[PDB]
């Protein structure tokens, strides 16, 4: 069973952790990967539900197991704040345009 669903995209919860790792420490380090700059800050313009408090950042989660490097991030992220704690899975998947809907 998936512990994430975006949209077709199954995760479990050892994919989260290990993609949220890989973008908290870009995040540490001040440094950034791709086009649109990953990791960066998540405004929570949606207004989801988190149990964290922000500031919040985004960080893509790849079907292929992959950690994202750079190159088209597809339509899922990872939602981490300052004291690295995973505010939730969200996707583009679903939702129009560029909004978001939660990864159930
Ligand atoms: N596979 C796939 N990819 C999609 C889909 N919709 C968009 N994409 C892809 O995902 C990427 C777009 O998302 P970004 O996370 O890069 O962009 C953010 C947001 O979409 C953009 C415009 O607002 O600014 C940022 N952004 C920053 N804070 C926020 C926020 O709180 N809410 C939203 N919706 N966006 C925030 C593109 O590269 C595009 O190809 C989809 O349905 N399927
Ligand atoms: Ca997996």
């Amino acid at each position: 069973a998936c512990d994430y669903t975006c949209g077709s995209n199954c995760y479990s919860s050892s994919d989260v952790s290990t993609a949220q790792a890989a973008g908290y420490k870009l995040h540490e380090d001040g440094e950034t990967v791709g086009s649109n700059s990953y990791p960066h800050k998540y405004n929570n313009y949606e207004g989801f539900d988190f149990s964290v408090s922000s500031p919040y950042y985004e960080w893509p989660i790849l079907s292929s197991g992959d950690v994202y490097s750079g190159g088209s991030p597809g339509a899922d992220r990872v939602v981490f704040n300052e004291n690295n704690q995973l505010a939730g899975v969200i996707t583009h998947t679903g939702a129009s345009g560029n909004n978001f809907v939660e990864c159930t």
